[PDB]
């Protein structure tokens, strides 16, 4: 009856999305995740309250984007097998007593929306990207802004309070600040906003309290409406679904424990280090992150992929024996709420630092493309919950500063800022998920209206 849409295999899209269901199965609706049969076929299902149902983007037996490694190219498949599927599954289900209510589709996937409409099934994009990068990329669809955006530009949005913070030339989303590096992923960012008028609702997985100028302006601009941060209602102190304390939905395992080597930690001590599920570093880019790991003297819990841990050196695994543990993967959340943990060294994509600001935890930036740059400067400036490495001239992340930044988050005069700035934006997240907060009175309108 509720059908969810998240771009398939991605973790940062399909996290949020799968808690939004939850809160809506909470208020008596029943949600189906859909995704592919590949995907489907390599990880258990969530589980109650979800029910499962597959479209196709041409390779069932075989991870689509290995196997197709242009950005590009993919999109033109999934979009030519999805959109072919999900009509299909529309009819199935509604020729089974089992219409399907609405949509929630991520707008990384415009054709989710023309199948829909199609069979007149209303929609809802699913924004899992915070406020200040989707005005942008919406001013962009709307030629309100020009390619490329500059600073200047930026400027402009926060000389008319709709941006909350003067964004420099690291700052602007590099997908359309300098769109030449990503063309693909340019147009995708733009496209999610075209067509975006014609939904029936518009969700962004955010909160109004961190980003207000911005949230307000998606509302108005957009009818936008924050839901988050849509994360386990544990994490939020929320005790309405009891047993809601865990994504469900990992598409990696995880092979070495960390729990316990955690446990033996002092408390607000450990570096987290991770660069999320999508992103890749090259040989001297790990070594680089390693090293300056290594001398920060801190204890660290370090994720390196299964797909990454090959470009790490024995040499270099042994050296962070000494003081730190290295794992394929987390349970990101668990970790960060736990006593023995400092701070949080992260790519900072949009899921991460939710995580890390319902948990209260300061951050070290090390952003690469995508939102991630702005949410980094959001960090650094308005939220002041932490500091965003600084890049040489070569764009080159040097051990030095990698180890400057953790000493600083965690020994500087401005320790006690950060962290306080953490607990300040902690509170608020809790608070407008909670009952009678303001995205929780978003998620009941949602709910009530399909109900
Ligand atoms: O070891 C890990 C690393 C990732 N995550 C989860 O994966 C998501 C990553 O999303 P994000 O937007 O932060 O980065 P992305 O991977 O999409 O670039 C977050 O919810 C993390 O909690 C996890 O559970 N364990």
């Amino acid at each position: 009856q509720v059908l969810l849409l998240p771009f398939p295999a991605a973790q940062g899209h399909t996290n949020p999305m799968l808690q939004f269901g939850r809160r809506l199965a909470y208020h008596g609706l029943r949600p189906t995740l859909v995704t592919t049969r590949y995907v489907l076929s390599t990880t258990p299902p969530p589980g109650d309250p979800f029910r499962v149902a597959a479209i196709s983007d041409g390779f069932d037996d075989a991870s689509g984007m290995a196997a197709l490694p242009d950005p590009g190219e993919y999109l033109r498949t999934l979009e030519a097998h999805g959109a072919r599927t999900l009509a299909e599954l529309l009819l199935s289900e509604a020729r089974a007593g089992r219409p399907a209510r609405v949509l929630v589709y991520d707008p990384h996937l415009p054709w989710a929306r023309r199948v829909a409409r199609a069979a007149g099934v209303a929609t809802a994009a699913f924004l899992s990207q915070p406020c200040a990068v989707d005005l942008i990329y919406g001013e962009v669809c709307a030629r309100r802004l020009a390619l490329p955006v500059t600073p200047t530009d930026a400027r402009g949005l926060y000389a008319r309070g709709v941006l909350g913070v003067e964004l420099g030339p690291d700052d602007v989303p590099p997908f359309v600040a300098a769109p030449e590096l990503t063309p693909a992923f340019c147009e995708q960012s733009i496209e999610q906003f075209a067509g975006l008028e014609d939904d029936d609702d518009v969700l962004v997985n955010s909160f109004s309290d961190l980003e207000p100028k911005e949230a307000a302006y998606m509302e108005s601009t957009w009818r936008a409406k924050t839901i988050g941060p849509s994360l386990p209602s544990f994490y939020l102190d929320d005790g309405r679904l009891r047993s809601n304390t865990a994504y469900g939905f990992n598409l990696f395992r995880s092979t070495v424990p960390c729990m316990e080597w955690l446990d033996k930690q002092p408390p607000r001590s450990v570096v987290l280090v991770s660069y999320g599920t999508v992103s890749t570093f090259d040989v001297a880019k790990l070594e680089e992150l390693g090293n300056g790991l290594c001398n920060s003297g801190k204890p660290f819990l370090w994720v390196v992929r299964s797909n990454e841990e090959h470009k790490l050196s024995v040499q270099l695994r042994k050296k962070c024996e000494k003081r730190g543990l290295i794992v394929p993967f987390c349970p990101q959340l668990e970790v960060l709420a736990h006593k023995a943990t400092g701070c949080f060294l992260s790519h900072c994509g949009w899921n991460s630092t939710l995580e890390a600001i319902v948990n209260g935890v300061p951050l070290v930036a090390m952003p690469h493309w995508a939102d991630q740059p702005t949410i980094s400067k959001y960090v650094e400036s308005l939220w002041g919950m932490g500091v965003r490495v600084q890049l040489d001239k070569s764009g080159i992340l040097q051990r030095e500063e990698v180890e400057r930044c953790i000493r600083e988050v965690m020994d500087g005069d401005r320790k006690e800022d950060y962290r306080r700035n953490a607990t300040r934006l902690m509170k608020k997240a809790k608070e407008s998920m909670q009952e009678g907060g303001s995205s929780d009175k978003n998620i009941a309108e949602f709910a009530a209206k399909y109900s």
